[PDB]
């Protein structure tokens, strides 16, 4: 039995949606978030936008998670019925072999397994070197291209990992596919939920962007549609609390609070906004951790470059095994991220946003 929160997280992570194929996820997020929004719309690529007005002419605050999860796409059916695919999102070859996947065809779902050449047929050296993704295939038990086509398989079909939502013996730890970034979508939902019963001097947009995993694409189009004054990118961060990792390599720990990202490859955090958020956490007694993502980015990267620019900050959840069939995250970090963003939004009136944005006067002009 799962409570209201876990039920929602399970529904979100259960949804299937890779870049350019996010509809099912959008439908689930929409059902959960509309009760807390005055208006729900989408951009032309499919990003879900839920608007909640707290103050008619108040500043616009964008909270962005992303609907897409990393996956694969059918590209070819061999003469013998095997499926060739293309990775859509960043995948590490070493977590793919012998994994169960689901191909979503026009005729329904088809279960398959990712495979390669048997080890004994490879050279002792090649047996130690990682198999190349381009040399992998998916087996669905077909014996010819004709048969696979008859079953409904076609180039372009979405292929998604299959994994059952699992609550660990310590119920705070949750194992599931796509925490990246259904957890961010969840954060946007629950923040709007909190705003239904508390005043906020602004207009808040809970957003589920599309195609973040292929280049922060939906974030660009969604932000253009919204024209936000402030933005918070919510996503997952890499946890460094597993065997073999030193603090120098990854300092964050699950359960120690949401991560305040000071820097990532797509954006240098806005100091004014960053300081405002940190101050709020301290005042509210909310735990948090600082971190940086040298080789990664978040939707904030695209959002902050919209029009005249947008002061923004990324807040993430330290997660283990990102971009694999089963990631693990801590419920307290999730709940505290929601509380932190809610408390910050309550302070973001026009005056505060103007001063955070224009630091040399005439800010209210
Ligand atoms: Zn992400």
């Amino acid at each position: 039995k799962l409570d209201e929160t876990l039920t929602m997280l399970k529904d979100l992570t259960d949804a299937k949606g890779i870049p350019g194929n996010e509809r099912e996820v959008r439908q689930v997020m929409k059902s959960y978030i509309e009760p807390f929004a005055d208006e729900v719309t989408t951009d032309r690529l499919g990003s879900l936008i839920a608007k909640k007005t707290g103050a008619e002419n108040g500043p616009k605050i964008m909270i962005a998670g992303h609907l897409d999860e990393v996956g694969f796409m059918v590209t070819q059916i061999t003469d013998k019925g095997f499926i060739r695919f293309q990775t859509v999102g960043g995948w590490w070859a070493q977590v793919m072999l012998a994994q169960r996947v689901t191909i979503v065809t026009k005729k329904g779902e088809i279960t398959g397994v990712i495979g390669s050449k048997p080890p004994h047929i490879l050279s002792p050296e090649a047996r130690k070197k990682s198999v190349e993704i381009k040399d992998m295939f998916i087996d669905i038990g077909a014996s010819s291209r004709e048969e696979a086509l008859e079953w409904g398989v076609l180039p372009g079909d979405m292929i998604v990992p299959h994994f059952e939502f699992t609550v660990m013996n310590n119920e705070k730890f949750l194992l599931a596919k796509a925490w990246d970034n259904r957890i961010g979508c969840a954060i946007a939902i629950d923040v709007l939920r909190n705003l239904q019963n508390t005043d906020h001097p602004n207009i808040v947009y809970g957003v589920g962007t599309v195609q973040e995993e292929v280049g922060l694409r939906g974030a660009k189009t969604a932000a253009h549609t919204i024209q936000p004054d402030i933005a918070f990118g919510v996503d997952v961060g890499i946890a460094g609390d597993t065997p073999g990792i030193s603090e120098k390599e990854a300092q964050s720990k699950m359960g120690k609070g949401p991560q305040i990202i000071v820097y990532d490859a797509s954006m240098v955090s806005h100091k004014g906004l960053r300081d405002a958020v940190v101050a709020t956490a301290e005042e509210a007694g909310i735990p948090y951790q600082f971190d940086a993502i040298a080789g990664g980015g978040t939707d904030s990267g695209a959002i902050h470059l919209t029009a005249n620019g947008v002061p923004a900050l990324s807040i993430t959840i330290a997660t283990r095994y990102i971009h694999t069939h089963a990631a693990m995250l801590h419920r307290d970090d999730y709940e505290n991220a929601v509380k932190l963003i809610t408390e910050v939004i309550k302070k973001l009136d026009r005056k505060t946003v103007d001063e955070i944005t224009y630091q040399e006067g005439g800010s209210h002009h």
